[PDB]
């Protein structure tokens, strides 16, 4: 298939803007690099998960003008209420995906997209976001998805900072095993950091579910 016109580069892994064609012309985004798993991912539908437009190899996703969450956070830096709502949005998307038995593996702010209405959707159906057992055993589960969510929470709170900035990738395992984590940002709400810290328990069963996270973030959102 080639009913779309490859255009300007959006990010570089390569993502490029394109123009998909019954009526007129729709602007999409094409990830340039399978069909069995894309048949499973096509069925997903939720206001906080980025839809699959299709596949062709390359992946066809909706074009989203406000770009990715990570750049947005960075752009602002160079209100807690808005930050907490971003987290709620990601949690809704993730709660949905894990309810469909989908393990994401690559959750990060860069993989979260700002929609037209400035809601955040989880994108990208598929070491600094990886749980200890993802690192030690290549075990990927809902619980390692929650670990990655917790790092994403930290990214939101620090407004786009690189996690473990003073530490090399090769030293991350060693850092974490020693019981060290990402430190509480200055002016970060205790309640926010507590929930985030819970996401990084060495014991994967001691990590909250996405339902639990959504509820406990939604609770915080009501105590504005
Ligand atoms: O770049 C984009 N839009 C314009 C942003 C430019 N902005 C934003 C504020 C100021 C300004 O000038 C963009 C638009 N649509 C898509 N569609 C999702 C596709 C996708 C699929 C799977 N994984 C990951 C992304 N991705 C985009 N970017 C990707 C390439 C790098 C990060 C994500």
């Amino acid at each position: 298939e080639q009913q779309f016109t490859l255009g300007r580069m959006l990010g570089k892994g390569s993502v490029r803007e394109a123009q998909l064609k019954d009526g007129s012309f729709v602007k999409v985004a094409v990830k340039m690099l399978f069909l069995r798993e894309a048949a499973c991912m096509k069925e997903f539908d939720h206001p906080h998960v980025a839809k699959l437009v299709g596949v062709s190899p390359m992946v066809i996703l909706p074009f989203m003008k406000h770009g990715d969450l990570h750049a947005f956070l960075l752009a602002s830096r160079i209100p807690l209420q808005t930050l907490v709502r971003f987290m709620v949005d990601i949690a809704c998307g993730m709660e949905y995906l894990s309810s469909r038995n989908f393990i994401h593996r690559d959750l990060a702010a860069r993989n979260c997209m700002l929609a037209e209405d400035m809601t955040v959707c989880v994108a990208d159906f598929g070491v600094k976001w990886l749980a200890l057992e993802s690192l030690a055993d290549n075990l990927y589960t809902v619980h390692s998805d929650v670990w990655a969510f917790g790092v994403t929470m930290w990214e939101i709170m620090t407004r786009g900072q690189t996690p473990y900035a003073g530490i090399e990738n090769a030293e991350i395992y060693n850092y974490l095993i020693g019981g060290n984590r990402l430190k509480q940002p200055p002016e970060c709400m205790e309640e926010v950091y507590d929930l985030m810290y819970q996401c990084w328990s060495a014991d994967p069963k001691q990590r909250p579910s996405f339902t639990c996270l959504r509820m406990e973030l939604e609770n915080i959102l009501g105590h504005l």
